[PDB]
DNA sequence: TTAGGGTTAGGG
DNA sequence: CCCTAACCCTAA
């Protein structure tokens, strides 16, 4: 079953683009206690992010 | 391991 | 329902 993510997770991934920069998915993933979600699903929900304006 | 196009399921 | 966010595929 598909999980949405949270506001929660979407603030980590932005303060992780922030600290390592784009494109450094795996880099991103240990900096947050991210549960279920791969360093692929972080670059498809950054690409989401960026077209919903976030 | 990431980029970018393609695929699907679940929620608006 | 069915659009689209959450997925998958794969070159490099």
């Amino acid at each position: 079953t598909r999980k949405m993510w949270s506001v929660q997770e979407s603030e980590w991934l932005k303060q992780g683009v922030v600290r390592y920069g784009v494109g450094h998915w795996e880099r991103i993933r240990s900096a947050f206690p991210f549960a279920g979600r791969t360093a692929v699903n972080l670059k498809d929900r950054w690409r989401t992010m960026v077209k919903l304006k976030m």
